[PDB]
């Protein structure tokens, strides 16, 4: 698909409507990460001792919001100038990780678990063309940070 005009268009037009809901979002993207493996909870500070997905937690909010930016930006990058450009952050994400115990097949956990959080923020609007723009997008940015934790492990 590679991403042509047409689908940065659809990137970029998704991610905004992603950033409309923060909290919801982001409490969604927490339950579908538990959904799929629920051991990860024990990871999380601001989970361990919780029985339950605190839903306004701001540490929680601040902490998935990110994760989203991060998928965003690289797809313009790809449209724009045909790649993803790995900076100052990407690295020290990849030490955090390795800190926290996480593991590379952790990886398709929050994979799914955020084509199924944009295709449930587009709804009808969704297209092929778009998933495939997002998956097109994530991978490529995993590809990145999976590459840093080897390096801060
Ligand atoms: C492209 C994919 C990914 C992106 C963009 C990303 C991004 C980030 C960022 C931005 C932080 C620190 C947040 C803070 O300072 O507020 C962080 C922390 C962390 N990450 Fe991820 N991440 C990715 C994949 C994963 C995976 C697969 C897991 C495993 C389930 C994971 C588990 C963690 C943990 C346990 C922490 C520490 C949170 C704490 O207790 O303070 N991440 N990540
Ligand atoms: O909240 C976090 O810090 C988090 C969530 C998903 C993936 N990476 C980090």
């Amino acid at each position: 698909g590679a991403l042509t005009e047409s689908q940065a268009a659809l990137v970029k037009s998704s991610w905004e409507e992603f950033n409309a809901n923060i909290p919801k979002h982001t409490h969604r993207f927490f339950i579908l990460v538990l959904e799929i493996a629920p051991a990860a909870k024990d990871l999380f500070s601001f989970l361990k001792g919780t029985s339950e997905v605190p839903q306004n937690n701001p540490e929680l909010q601040a902490h998935a919001g990110k994760v989203f930016k991060l998928v965003y930006e690289a797809a313009i990058q790809l449209e724009v100038t045909g790649v993803v450009v790995t900076d100052a952050t990407l690295k020290n994400l990849g030490s955090v990780h390795v800190s926290k115990g996480v593991a590379d097949a952790h990886f398709p956990v929050v994979k799914e678990a955020i084509l199924k959080t944009i295709k449930e923020v587009v709804g009808a609007k969704w297209s092929e063309e778009l998933n495939s723009a997002w998956t097109i997008a994530y991978d490529e940015l995993a590809i990145v940070i999976k590459k840093e934790m080897d390096d801060a492990a």
